[PDB]
């Protein structure tokens, strides 16, 4: 799981 | 699972 | 499952 | 599945 | 299943 | 682009 | 780009 | 990108 | 950029 | 970048 939020 | 949220 | 959301 | 969504 | 949506 | 092998 | 190898 | 190989 | 080798 | 081998 890979998660990238901004 | 990949997520690329902004 | 990819998801790419902007 | 993939989501490319804007 | 993909999803290209705008 | 999506690419999917079986 | 998403790559799938079954 | 994402990359899955089985 | 996400790599799983199966 | 993640990396990920079985």
């Amino acid at each position: 799981l890979y998660i990238q939020w901004l």
